[PDB]
């Protein structure tokens, strides 16, 4: 439509925002901004349609490779477009501590 579109948002396949806004890590602010911007890109309605957000948990305070980032990749494993961001985001965040 002329800008205002009725159906076709594909910007939030799930109110999934990471609750990591209080810790010494450095992926918390990005935690809410990375996942919210993820479904904003992804699409919701074909693959990731389901929720997906956990990476920051490990890097937040675990000392274990982005195990959670792999979990979201489990539900988003499908990937159908810029998903490369969703999967790389959860992983990119863990790339702060796990290096």
């Amino acid at each position: 439509g002329p800008g205002g579109s009725p159906g076709g948002l594909q910007k939030r396949h799930a109110r999934v925002t990471v609750k990591y806004d209080r810790r010494e890590l450095q992926r918390r602010l990005d935690v809410e901004k990375w996942i919210d911007g993820r479904l904003e890109e992804l699409y919701r309605g074909r693959e990731a349609d389901m929720p997906d957000e956990v990476n920051i948990d490990e890097l937040l305070e675990l000392e274990s490779e982005e195990e959670r980032s792999r979990k979201i990749q489990g539900l988003l494993k499908s990937c159908t477009n810029p998903t490369e961001n969703f999967v790389q985001e959860l992983l990119v965040k863990l790339r702060g501590l796990h290096k």
